[PDB]
């Protein structure tokens, strides 16, 4: 139950804003677009402001005609069908009120994903709600695809959008601006230098609970070890201490953790740049009306800041090149750096294949672009906030209430930069050795959840690191057949590519399925034969006896793992499954799945 700040309207009054662009993010992605649309306004002879739709009352927006020329632009991503969880309140907001937006103007963009069922879902029923309480759209809504490349939806979307607001109101095209100055401390207590805490000073120290994403809790390694067999890649099993954290849990929900960047990448990016690391500083916002006082927890060393709170891996965005274009002695540099920000032409192609597709991290960009020598305070005003990374808990709270798991696969991969490419967090996670080595994280809670009704069936497919909540699933169900419950049938379908490389707790499924924890335990080895071997032809192999607990079972289905083509085949088996035996045509077998999903007996856990 946050504490909502007073009328945006009438800070926008006070601060001589017009425009207000409002973030539904999760992962700071809409975040960033939303600033970008607000700092844009200056370059119109308009004024604007980023705010997070949580802090506020959107039942000011009656207010918003109060102000000439005003207008409201929502970017909105979406997750699982719902709204992000910071405009959930908004969302809610819109469903019930009744209120007349008359004179209202507005636009939205949504980021969503293609390759999901409900695409951009929220940025469609912001749009098509605003509209209804009688608002008029000012701008076509912007449908932002990261199945292809969300930041280029974005650039088009952005390069017709001003010239749109501008004709509407009649404003002329009327500039390199930072958005924080620079502060050095040459001297001042150690005692209050941010060292990579989230929140409150001292809080990774001091732990008081409760902790969650703004305070989370620094759990101790206790197990960490390789899962895989064999040496093409490296799997690992972590086990979390979350002892005196009060810290609930159940198998299905997700732990965050807060990672730490590549100390070599630091000092390279500090040594290429001639600056000193060591540096204690603050970045403050040159807008003091703003509650964003700084970038990130200040005042901190740059080398903190490059490793615990900026994301220096993921390949820049096109503003962020844009503006490093001035720091390029090289014309030819500065050329092409300047250009990455088109919606068109060589400039965009080489943004895609030079910058996305060859994965270039700001460090590569500084190396093949030797004239680029910005000054690090700029830089570190430029590059994104650096993100917690989600796990499946691989255990079950019944079991071990007192620690969480985790089953991760070590990112490492050749990128067509020519470098060698390392995931931040599964990098950081296997350095961990238990000793006191600690890792800050927080639980969010899912609606990936076994059945109330421990004699329900349970059908799991799980392939490679899909396995991991499945983990906590059969803990939980060989827990309840101790505990003299009376458990259904429990079915594993479970994939890896040999037997003797990457089958993933292979020991304590053998015994499971030993012990009856497991009724089948169904392995697809994709690589001991010519011809691959998946899941899907497994479930298509039983058929007869999945159709049978589905249909009669009241059984329930769960999918763990890769969202790009597993799942996809998955469900599509399943159509074929329920269309055989039904019968029914196909379209009649796709909506008896989706229906499955909407009264929870179809569950996904999946990502890319
Ligand atoms: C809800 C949810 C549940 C998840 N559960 C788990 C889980 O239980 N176990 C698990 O292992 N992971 C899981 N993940 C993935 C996890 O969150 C991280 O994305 C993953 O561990 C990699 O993070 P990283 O920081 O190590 O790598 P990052 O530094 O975040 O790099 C990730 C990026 O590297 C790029 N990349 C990876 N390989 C290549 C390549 N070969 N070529 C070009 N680009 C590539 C991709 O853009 C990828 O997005 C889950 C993610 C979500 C969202
Ligand atoms: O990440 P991670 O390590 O968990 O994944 P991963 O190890 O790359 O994949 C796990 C298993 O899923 C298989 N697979 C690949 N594509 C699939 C698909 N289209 N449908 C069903 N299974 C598929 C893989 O076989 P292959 O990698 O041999 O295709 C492998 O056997
Ligand atoms: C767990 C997860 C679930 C997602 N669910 C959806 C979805 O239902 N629909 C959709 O269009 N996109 C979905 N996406 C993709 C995001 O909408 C897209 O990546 C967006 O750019 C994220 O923005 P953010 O960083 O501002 O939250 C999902 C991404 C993740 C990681």
């Amino acid at each position: 139950p946050p504490v909502k700040e007073s009328s945006f309207v009438e800070k926008m009054k006070k601060t001589g804003r017009n425009i207000i662009v409002f973030y539904g993010s999760q992962t700071g992605t809409a975040e960033e677009f939303a600033n970008r649309l607000s700092k844009d306004a200056h370059r119109y002879g308009m004024r604007g402001m980023s705010a997070d739709p949580e802090e506020y009352d959107l039942a000011d927006l009656s207010s918003l005609p109060e102000i000439d020329k005003s207008l409201v632009v929502f970017c909105m991503a979406t997750y699982e069908g719902d709204p992000t969880d910071n405009a959930q309140d908004f969302y809610d907001w819109l469903q019930e009120t009744d209120v007349d937006l008359t004179g209202v103007k507005f636009a939205v963009f949504g980021l969503g994903n293609k390759t999901y069922e409900h695409f951009n879902a929220m940025g469609k029923y912001v749009d098509q709600r605003l509209e209804q309480l009688g608002a008029q759209r000012i701008f076509e809504l912007g449908l932002g695809d990261d199945d292809g490349n969300l930041e280029e939806d974005f650039i088009t979307w952005r390069e017709q959008f001003w010239p749109a607001v501008c004709e509407f109101f009649g404003v002329e095209a009327t500039s390199s601006i930072r958005q924080y100055e620079l502060v050095v401390h040459e001297d001042m207590d150690v005692a209050k230098v941010y060292t990579g805490e989230m929140g409150r000073l001292k809080s990774y120290e001091n732990q008081k609970p409760p902790f969650d994403a703004k305070n989370p809790f620094l759990a101790a390694v206790t197990a960490n070890r390789k899962l895989n067999q064999g040496t093409e890649r490296h799997l690992m099993h972590l086990e979390l201490d979350i002892s005196d954290s009060k810290i609930r849990y159940e198998s299905g929900d997700h732990v965050a953790v807060y990672p730490a960047n590549d100390s070599a990448l630091v000092n390279q990016i500090g040594e290429i740049l001639g600056a000193d690391l060591d540096v204690i500083m603050s970045l403050n916002n040159l807008d003091e009306e703003s509650n964003k006082k700084h970038p990130f927890p200040c005042p901190t060393t740059y080398r903190t800041a490059l490793t615990y709170y900026l994301d220096i891996t993921n390949p820049p965005r096109t503003n962020v090149l844009y503006e490093l274009a001035q720091y390029a002695s090289e014309p030819s540099e500065q050329e092409h750096l300047h250009k990455m920000a088109s919606s068109s032409g060589e400039g965009k192609e080489l943004y895609l294949s030079w910058v996305v597709e060859a994965r270039r991290h700001i460090l590569a960009i500084l190396q093949d672009y030797p004239s680029l020598r910005p000054p690090i305070d700029h830089l570190c005003e430029l590059l994104p906030r650096l993100q917690a990374r989600y796990y499946s808990i691989a255990s079950s709270s019944k079991v071990h209430p007192n620690s969480v798991h985790i089953c991760a696969v070590a990112v490492e991969y050749e990128a067509k930069s020519g470098r060698v490419n390392k995931g931040v967090a599964t990098s950081w996670l296997r350095a961990k050795e238990p000793a006191r080595a600690l890792v800050p994280m927080f639980v969010r809670k899912s609606q990936f959840r076994l059945p109330f009704k421990s004699t329900t069936p349970v059908i799991m497919v799980g392939p490679g690191t899909g396995i991991a909540p499945f983990m906590g699933f059969i803990q939980e169900r060989a827990w309840l057949r101790e505990q003299g419950k009376e458990v259904g049938e429990t079915l594993l379908y479970y994939g890896c590519r040999r037997s003797d490389e990457d089958y993933l707790y292979r020991e304590e499924l053998a015994r499971f399925h030993k012990d009856g924890a497991l009724t089948q335990l169904n392995v697809a080895f994709s690589r001991e034969q010519a011809h691959k071997v998946y899941v899907q032809h497994l479930l298509k192999r039983d058929r007869e006896h999945l159709w049978k607990l589905i249909h009669e079972g009241g059984a329930h289905i769960y999918v763990c793992g890769d969202a790009r083509n597993m799942a996809k085949d998955v469900q599509n088996t399943f159509y074929d499954i329920v269309a055989e035996f039904g019968p029914m045509e196909h379209t009649q077998a796709v909506d008896y799945v989706k229906k499955l999903m909407t009264k929870g007996r179809y569950s996904l856990d999946v990502w890319s």
